[PDB]
């Protein structure tokens, strides 16, 4: 199910990230540094429990969860949100709600690229990873 999302994944295309953060009311300054910004991204599995870390220059995560049951989690522009991750479609659906806002965090796989799409109101940003050896 989510085996071939497992790795160590580079940023390499990034459209519409700006709009994406400027809709989660993210200030200039973080927005700047951010849109130069390339994330290495890791996934892991230690049986049915995920592990997912973003590693920059700028900002650092790390969630842990079990597919299909919600966390807590603190983004990296510090929302308070409430989390579910699941697989729907072959794809890695990360839902998080705060405040009765949502955004979605969809990744798919396609001709072996991770395709990252972030949607919150009207903005949505396509960020693409390309695994590591
Ligand atoms: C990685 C620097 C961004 C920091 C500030 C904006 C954070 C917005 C929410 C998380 C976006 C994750 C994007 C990604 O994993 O490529």
């Amino acid at each position: 199910m989510v085996d071939a999302f497992l790795g160590t994944w580079k940023l390499v295309d990034s459209k519409n990230f700006d709009d994406y953060m400027k809709s989660l009311g993210v200030g200039f300054a973080t927005r700047q540094v951010a849109s130069m910004t390339k994330p290495t991204t890791i996934i892991e599995k230690n049986g049915d429990i995920l592990t997912l870390k973003t590693h920059s220059t700028f900002k650092n995560t790390e969630i842990s969860f079990k597919l299909g049951v919600e966390f807590d989690e603190t983004t990296a522009d510090d929302r308070k949100v409430k989390s579910i991750v699941t697989l729907d479609g072959g794809k890695l659906v990360h839902l998080q709600k705060w405040d009765g806002q949502e955004t979605t965090l969809v990744r798919e796989l396609i001709d072996g690229k991770l395709i990252l799409t972030l949607t919150h109101g009207t903005a949505v940003c396509t960020r693409t990873y390309e695994k590591e050896a």
